[PDB]
RNA sequence: AGACCAAUGCCAUGUACGUCGCACUCAAUAGUCAGUUUUCUGCA
């Protein structure tokens, strides 16, 4: 086990924080378990929506969580009723007056949570991993994407050995700092098992 | 160059490699008949 997350060592570099309140001590616990309710509803209750990121930001006693999903009609949905039912329970979790926020993720198939939950939902629909993967890196690098990894691991096919087979198509830099390496990573819980699904999308050098 | 260095339970090893798709709507040509009599009308 040997790679360091290639969004955590890009923190200040290139990559910028889902999180972005400040707080002090005494507050900073409460903020940031109050931050795993809301992203561990809010990802729970849109698994339909095809969720990126969930940005929370404190402006002063009130939180302010961003939607990057792909799919924001269905979010919003006809006149937004789904938005302020979530915006409702978000104000029930965080205890602040909440507001909520949409912005649409255009290119899907660029962003590696979008990716990853993809080629999970496709694996625990039982279909072959070689598929599922293939065809992903190469929609990927069809639009954009200066470089693509994928990578499968763990029982796969329904087998009593674990294997990974990843596939990577042009540049990935990865030791490179500058890099904007957009990497994420899904579980697949299928019958046999965890499916750990890793993609890392190289977009370009700063 | 050219001292000395002995041995290393029992098994089965594997899953596993067989491939795809697209579409579309605009125009001619119902019905309308007739219209007193003439005439100067700048000039070189």
């Amino acid at each position: 086990g040997q790679k360091v997350h290639p969004n955590g060592i890009r923190l200040g570099i290139v990559k910028p924080w889902n999180s972005t309140w400040f707080a002090n001590t005494k507050e900073f616990a409460d903020n940031l378990d109050s931050d795993f309710k809301v992203r561990q509803y809010l990802t729970k209750e849109l698994a339909k929506a095809s969720v990126s990121r969930i940005v929370i930001e404190r402006p002063a006693k009130s939180i302010r969580v961003t939607i990057h999903t792909a799919r924001p009609g269905i979010v919003i949905g006809k006149k937004g009723e789904d938005v302020e039912k979530l915006r409702k329970v978000v104000a029930d979790i965080a205890g602040v007056p909440a507001q909520i926020n949409i912005a649409e993720v255009r290119k899907p198939e660029l962003d590696a949570k979008l990716v990853a939950d993809s080629i999970t939902s496709q694996l625990e629909r039982r279909v072959m991993f070689r598929r599922a993967m293939k065809r992903a890196v190469q929609n990927a690098m069809r639009l954009g994407a200066k470089g693509i990894k994928v990578e499968v691991s763990g029982r796969l096919g329904g087998a009593e050995i674990a294997r990974t087979e990843w596939y990577r198509e042009g540049r990935v830099p990865l030791h490179t700092l500058r890099a904007d390496i957009d990497y994420n990573t899904s579980e697949a819980h299928t019958t046999y098992g965890v499916i750990g699904v890793k993609v890392w999308i190289f977009k370009g050098e700063i």
